[PDB]
């Protein structure tokens, strides 16, 4: 209660400490999309996203959402991403002079929030798997973007690609739905 | 610290989250979060607080301010750290879930578009604010790219809107940060 304290799960523990590089667009997504289904077991959103250094594919900060198990409305994959990535480069602009250029990875295209969060972030391009079409049939809100948000990300200056690795991903957010019940089901 | 995300908080604030508050009218409401802003400004941080208090009671949540800076986290907004202390101490993520009172976040200016967001998913069923978006503009902040009609975007989602309670105490503060 001194302080904001979103705890980190194991896995994602893991996947923050072990020294790790992906050049390709679909290593780094594929990578991502692991960390999905591991935040699912780890009673999480069924979203994940990490920040890359857009020119060497260092891994520098992963987060999914843990929302409920981490009592916080706020902690949406994409902003502990961003956070755990600043914190670890010390500093709240991740275009800070003598930093790499980042990119930030995500299972999904982001909600209203965290579409906020990228323009402050500093990240120089984001790169989604999940359409938002795609969360939103199948019951997830993106919320009140504006209109072209997209559009609105380049003008910043972030450059914006979607639908990578896309059928993984919604494999993945049916696959957490169909076991998004209160009645049992040994299968999940 | 290396794993958790922990975003600290200055001596005045870790105080503000742990002494009993209860103002009930809406002005006494915002001019705590305005002092909050003056005391955020010496302790390095951004001309920005907010609060989260019962809408009726006027009893006092948690209180948040803007630690970007100092805090290295350009998601620590006040109204982030407000809305998410609040949701710490009421241990849920929903601020709306059964059985709580109403709550309500009292914030010195506009919300960007990230915390317009922050807003709509907490479970806050009202947000009062004081300066407006163009006098946070008027000092080199962005509100970043929101929908248009944003207010009728929360009031659509059952978040009723109030704006300019005190705006010109809470400007005098935020001239006060851009001359210093
Ligand atoms: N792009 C998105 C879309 C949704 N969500 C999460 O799933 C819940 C309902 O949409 C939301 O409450 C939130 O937890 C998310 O984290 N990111
Ligand atoms: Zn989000
Ligand atoms: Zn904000």
């Amino acid at each position: 209660n001194d302080a904001l304290h979103i705890g980190l799960p194991p896995f994602l523990v893991q996947a923050n400490n072990e020294p790790r590089v992906l050049a390709a667009p679909e290593a780094r997504m594929g990578y991502v999309l692991e960390l999905v289904r591991a935040n699912i077991a780890a009673d999480g959103g069924p979203f994940a996203a990490a920040v890359f250094e857009r020119d060497s594919g260092l891994l520098i900060a992963a987060g999914t959402n843990r929302v409920v198990p981490g009592r916080c409305s706020a902690a949406h994959a994409e902003i502990l991403a961003l956070s755990l990535a600043q914190a670890k480069l010390d500093t709240h602009d991740l275009s800070a002079d003598g930093l790499p250029a980042c990119e930030l990875v995500t299972s999904a295209e982001p909600c209203v929030m965290c579409f906020g969060a990228v323009i402050w972030s500093g990240v120089r391009s984001l790169v989604c798997a999940a359409r938002s079409d795609d969360v939103e049939a199948i019951g997830f809100d993106e919320g009140p973007r504006p209109e072209n948000w997209m559009g609105g990300l380049e003008a910043r200056g972030i450059t914006v690609t979607t639908g990578l690795l896309r059928d993984a991903a919604c494999a993945l957010l049916r696959e957490y739905n169909a076991c998004n019940g209160v009645i049992y089901n040994a299968r999940c």
